[PDB]
């Protein structure tokens, strides 16, 4: 009658999506207790964190409308700094202990994978997510960043159709396309871009990209992620899908 | 037996915030009708939507929470593809028109003004949204886009606590300091990095950082936004503060 600013809300647009584009997954280097603290109370924060019990509970701790702090400086597919577009799962799993031997990873519980399968459908069917963005910190911030590291099962969340993987046959397919020939630095970071990748254009093989081909092959050839080029990487940058 | 993944809501983060970053402003570059029809279902969208009445009705179009199609290629403070960390707000305005003697726009009305100040403080407020990053649509897309144009009252905005703006004498202070020499391209495109825009660090003026130059004049010193570095621009680079 009429002061304050009184909204028309008759018209709604038909084209419109969610802001959460990317799923990332964390492991928490630490106990339950001790990584319920630090998500709680010590800066950085996730959505999601998956137990390590049996069943495995799943804590809710950051409603999906915020921005939950887990992502850090990050890309994927030309998206930066990915945690106000996406979703934070953290799995409580020692990750790796550095030894006077070498550097160890600790396996995840079948009872997470478990928890995890069905957590992922239900946030990909209500956001739209496809497999392609569903992804690793080690994915997003290559080098920085190795969680959730070599042992993670990647593979049991594609045969849930969660993530890429190559079809069957395929790695092999590829291989003999190559054919002994292995493609230069440059190609290599052409492809590792193409699947999402922040990487050098550079032609040279330094550290940074380096550090891009051993995370994919973290994920995808996790027997050698030294970041060396080879021809079972180059098969895999081929075979594997980019939905 | 279940309705969905069992989730534990016995713990909650105090570290998250909103996904909504940055605050970007258009013009719809059409009539009352066609904007809200163009914005409803032409295959684009904005949260709100000021209409050319007196007073000026605005429409909320997409719920804040959901990702409305109003910025495409982007980018600000490193931030790219803002759709997902942005509210877009469309002022009913026509833009432009190009004439022989060159292009000419269109201003807006008061009652535009008066709808839009109280509307962005809101907004701010309740997503935390400082005034570095309530920009418009050219500033995130430059030379692609050039609203919300050269008549925008950005002044009014600052006046409002809404977006930085030099201080009554700095701009003074800068030119003293700058001495009447003008600093070289690089310079210029290290200071436009600085203040948020994508530009190229070349030390070469091509199209690209013309652009940008440009687009930059064109919110502080609309008098000339041809893209050509000048004393005046290069005391406004420095007297326009970060944040
Ligand atoms: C979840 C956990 N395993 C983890 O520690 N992740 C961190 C996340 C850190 C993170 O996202 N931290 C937030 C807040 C940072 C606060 C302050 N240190 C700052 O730089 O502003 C952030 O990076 N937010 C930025 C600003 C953003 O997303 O835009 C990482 O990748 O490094
Ligand atoms: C709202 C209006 N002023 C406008 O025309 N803006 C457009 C951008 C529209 C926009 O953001 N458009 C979306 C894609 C919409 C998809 C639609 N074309 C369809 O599939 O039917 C986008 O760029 N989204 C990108 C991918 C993103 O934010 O990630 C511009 O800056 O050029
Ligand atoms: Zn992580
Ligand atoms: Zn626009």
């Amino acid at each position: 009658m009429s002061s304050g600013p009184r909204l028309n809300t008759d018209y709604t647009s038909a084209n419109q999506d969610s802001r959460v584009q990317f799923i990332v997954l964390h492991y928490t280097s630490t106990d339950l207790p001790h990584s319920l603290g630090i998500l709680t109370h010590g800066g950085v924060s996730a959505h999601y964190l998956i137990g390590d019990d049996e069943p495995a509970t799943v804590y809710r701790l950051v409603d999906e409308n915020r921005r939950a702090w887990h992502a850090g400086v990050s890309e994927w597919q030309g998206r930066t700094w990915l945690n106000a577009t996406s979703i934070g799962i953290e799995i409580v799993n020692q990750g790796y202990r550095d030894t006077p031997q070498g550097r160890v990873w600790y396996p995840f519980s079948e009872a997470q994978i478990q928890a995890l399968i069905p957590l992922l459908k239900d946030i990909a069917k209500r956001h739209g997510i496809t497999p392609d963005r569903i992804i690793g910190h080690s994915d997003i911030a290559p080098g920085r960043k190795v969680d959730p590291g070599p042992l993670f099962p990647w593979k049991r969340l594609a045969d849930a159709g969660l993530v890429p993987w190559p079809k069957p046959g395929e790695l092999a397919r590829r291989l003999a396309e190559l054919n002994g020939q292995l493609p230069d630095v440059r190609w290599f970071q052409q492809q590792l871009a193409r699947h999402g990748y922040l990487v050098p254009q550079t032609g040279e093989l330094e550290k940074d990209t380096r550090d891009v081909i051993g995370a994919f092959q973290m994920k995808y050839r996790p027997a050698r992620f030294d970041g060396e080029p080879d021809l079972e990487t180059a098969a895999l940058l081929l075979a594997v899908p980019t939905s």
